C-alpha cells in the first residue's frame, strides 16, 4: 500500500511524487482531471469501485462521456467554479449510477499542486 489517508490536509503535496503505478497503491479512488474535465490519471482503486478499466478512460471527458450522472450543479457545477476561481477544496457524498449498480461514495475534489489539474478522490460509504 501507499499510506496516505483520504482527506489529508496536504494530500496534493504527497500525490505530486507518484507515477501511475504508485497511484494504484492508494486505499481510495483517485482521478486527475485537466481544467476541461479530461481524465489524465485514473487509479486501480477507482476502477474497483466503478467497473471502468483505467487505461480505457484516460483521455475521455469525465463529465461528458464517462460520468454523465455528475453533470449537475452538485458535482460538475462545483468543479467548474473551482477551475474558474483557481481554488477548489470540497467534500460531499454522491451516488454513482450510470451503467452500474447505484453506489454511494464520499468525494473529495481538490486542486493539484500543479497548475491546471484537479483531483477527484473517492471512497465508499
Ligand atoms: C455517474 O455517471 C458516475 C459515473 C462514474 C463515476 C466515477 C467513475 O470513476 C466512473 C464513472
Amino acid at each position: 500500500m501507499e499510506h496516505v489517508a483520504f482527506g489529508s490536509e496536504d494530500i496534493e503535496n504527497t500525490l505530486a511524487k507518484m507515477d501511475d503505478g504508485q497511484l494504484d497503491g492508494l486505499a481510495f479512488g483517485a482521478i486527475q482531471l485537466d481544467g476541461d474535465g479530461n481524465i489524465l490519471q485514473y487509479n486501480a482503486a477507482e476502477g474497483d469501485i466503478t467497473g471502468r478499466d483505467p487505461k480505457q478512460v484516460i483521455g475521455k471527458n469525465f463529465f461528458k462521456d464517462v460520468a454523465p450522472c455528475t453533470d449537475s450543479p452538485e458535482f460538475y457545477g462545483k468543479f467548474k467554479e473551482g477551475v474558474a476561481s483557481g481554488n477548489l477544496n470540497t467534500m460531499f457524498e454522491y451516488t454513482f449510477d450510470y451503467q452500474m449498480t447505484p453506489t454511494k461514495v464520499k468525494v473529495h475534489m481538490k486542486k493539484a499542486l500543479s497548475g491546471d489539474s484537479y483531483w477527484v478522490f473517492v471512497k465508499r460509504v
